[PDB]
């Protein structure tokens, strides 16, 4: 077809934190206008690279899947992200890091079987080096492993299972059994729970990505679910609950929770569906979407019923 021309892949990030409060749940209208402004390729370049994996999954559109890779060897082969991590009133830039890397990762993951042995060593060894990149800024032990920690494991896995890197999917279940490990008995994950009027949208935001990186596991052959079983049906259970009712999260965050519905990454819920032991409490989540989010490879919905890497045409 008609591939658009990529964004300029930049090695450096200059993302501006915009949260004005220390529970970080009020916005400065300026400050996030401002961030928006300096993170636009990167968001462009995630929402591209999840739409043309989206027009390849549904078949007779491999162009689709080779524009995808076309992108995302430009950005391998200029270094992008790979370079000077800014650090403007908070870590925004390393966020953006691992968001960015794992919508990537997770287009490279769908459209893998359509690239050239150059784009395979180029796209691989960028997210093997975006891999330890954004592992590498975890050592700080500074930095606190809520959501953001959760969603760096999104990048890794993508990257493990598309090279069969053992290291790299050792490296993303310890990412996964971590934020597994971290729900409390109620269903709780303290540093999301400590966002006040957002613990409702956080506790939200942290399943997506473990819900995502189990999901990926499948695809090796590895029932992540199984691990400490329970406990992950507890937490999405209790966000489930928070949008018909938020009266738990405001008790227990001490503030009274946004009202919005559910969009985006929540679409999480469509491959949960499938595996909980009680998936009719996701009816009403589900009635909210179809849900797209490029950070986790484009369109959830129909990634939950057609599976995440469509198959290869012969």
């Amino acid at each position: 077809n008609d591939c658009p021309a990529p964004p300029p892949g930049s090695p450096d990030i200059r993302a501006i934190g915009y949260y004005t409060d220390a529970a970080r749940s009020v916005i400065d209208p300026r400050l996030k206008t401002q961030n928006d402004a300096a993170v636009k390729p990167l968001n462009a370049f995630a929402a591209h690279v999840a739409k043309f994996a989206d027009a390849y999954a549904k078949g007779a559109d491999e162009a689709a899947g080779r524009c995808a890779l076309t992108w995302l060897d430009a950005w391998a082969r200029s270094g992008a992200m790979l370079g000077r991590m800014a650090h403007v009133n908070n870590d925004q830039s390393d966020y953006m890091r691992q968001w960015t890397h794992g919508a990537a990762a997770m287009a490279y993951l769908r459209t893998q079987a359509l690239a050239s042995e150059q784009q395979r060593t180029d796209i691989e060894t960028w997210l093997k080096r975006l891999s330890a990149a954004n592992l590498a800024y975890w050592d700080n032990p500074k930095h606190k492993r809520n959501n953001h920690y959760y969603w760096t494991g999104v990048g890794i896995m993508a990257t493990a299972v598309a090279t069969r890197d053992d290291t790299l999917l050792n490296t993303a279940q310890g990412i996964y059994r971590a934020g597994i490990d971290a729900i409390e008995p109620d269903g709780r994950l303290p540093m999301e729970m400590a966002r006040k009027r957002l613990a409702l949208h956080y506790h939200d935001y942290a399943t997506a990505p473990l819900v995502l990186m189990a999901e990926m596991a499948r695809l090796q052959g590895e029932d992540w679910y199984t691990y400490r079983q329970g406990a992950l049906e507890r937490l999405a259970a209790r966000v489930a609950d928070g949008y018909r009712d938020p009266s738990w999260f405001n008790t227990q965050s001490g503030a009274v929770q946004e009202t919005a519905t559910p969009k985006a990454s929540s679409g999480w819920v469509e491959f949960y569906r499938l595996r909980s032991p009680d998936p009719m409490r996701f009816d009403a989540m589900h009635a909210a979407g179809p849900f797209q989010d490029p950070r986790m490879g484009g369109n959830l919905t129909l990634m939950a019923q057609e599976g995440i890497v469509p198959l290869p045409q012969q």
